[PDB]
C-alpha cells in the first residue's frame, strides 16, 4: 500500500478535527493512538496512478497546552498546517508551528490552508496571507463545515509525494454532506483575490 503519514497542526480550535472527518470512511476506520493522544483517520484518495492512503495524525486537543511531543510529529511524511481567517492570532502562529515542524520533520511537503471561510465575518484576507510565500508553501482557502477546497490539499500533497505534476484524483472521496452553503459567488471572489496577491 502507499500510504503517507500526515500530520495535521495549527492552533486549538481552528476546525482541525472536523477538517479531518469530513473523509467518513477515514473517520468510521480511524485508529487510535493512545500513547501519543492522537487518532490515526485512513483518508484513502484515488488517483491516476493508483490509491493512495494519507494516514492523518489527529490531536486530541492537546495543542492548546503548548507543543506537541516528538513523537507525534516522528516520521511525518507531509503536513498541513491550519488556521482560522476568523482569528487573526491563529495566522500569528503559523510560524511557529511551521518551527516545529521543520525542526522534528525531515523536510516534509507542507500546505498551508485557512479555515472557515463559510462565516460571512472574514478577518484575515488573501492580501495579509504571505507566509507560504516566503516558504515557497502551497495555501488553499477551505471551510471544512462546506467541504469547500477539501480535496485541495491532498492533491498538492499527492503530485508533491508521488513527483507527479499531472496527478489527478479519478473520484471524490465520499464526504459528509456540507453542514453550511458556501456562497459559489463568495468562493470565487475569494480565488480571484488569492490571485490578486
Ligand atoms: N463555520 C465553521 N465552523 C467551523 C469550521 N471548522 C470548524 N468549525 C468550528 O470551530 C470549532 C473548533 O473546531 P475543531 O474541529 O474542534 O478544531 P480543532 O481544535 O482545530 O480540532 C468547532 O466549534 C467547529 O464546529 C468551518 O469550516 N466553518
Ligand atoms: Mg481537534
Amino acid at each position: 500500500q502507499v500510504q503517507f503519514k500526515l500530520v495535521l497542526v495549527g492552533d486549538g480550535g481552528t476546525g482541525k478535527t472536523t477538517f479531518v472527518k469530513r473523509h467518513l470512511t477515514g473517520e468510521f476506520e480511524k485508529k487510535a493512538v493512545a500513547t501519543l493522544g492522537v487518532e490515526v483517520h485512513p483518508l484513502v484518495f484515488h488517483t491516476n496512478r493508483g490509491p493512495i492512503k494519507f494516514n492523518v495524525w489527529d490531536t486530541a486537543g492537546q495543542e492548546k497546552f503548548g507543543g506537541l511531543r516528538d513523537g507525534y510529529y516522528i516520521q511525518a511524511q507531509c503536513a498541513i498546517i491550519m488556521f482560522d481567517v476568523t482569528s487573526r492570532v491563529t495566522y500569528k502562529n503559523v510560524p511557529n508551528w511551521h518551527r516545529d515542524l521543520v525542526r522534528v520533520c525531515e523536510n516534509i511537503p507542507i500546505v498551508l490552508c485557512g479555515n472557515k471561510v463559510d462565516i460571512k465575518d472574514r478577518k484575515v484576507k488573501a492580501k495579509s496571507i504571505v507566509f507560504h510565500r516566503k516558504k515557497n508553501l502551497q495555501y488553499y482557502d477551505i471551510s471544512a463545515k462546506s467541504n469547500y477546497n477539501f480535496e485541495k490539499p491532498f492533491l498538492w500533497l499527492a503530485r508533491k509525494l508521488i513527483g507527479d505534476p499531472n496527478l489527478e484524483f479519478v473520484a471524490m472521496p465520499a464526504l459528509a454532506p456540507p453542514e453550511v452553503v458556501m456562497d459559489p459567488a463568495l468562493a470565487a471572489q475569494y480565488e480571484h483575490d488569492l490571485e490578486v496577491a
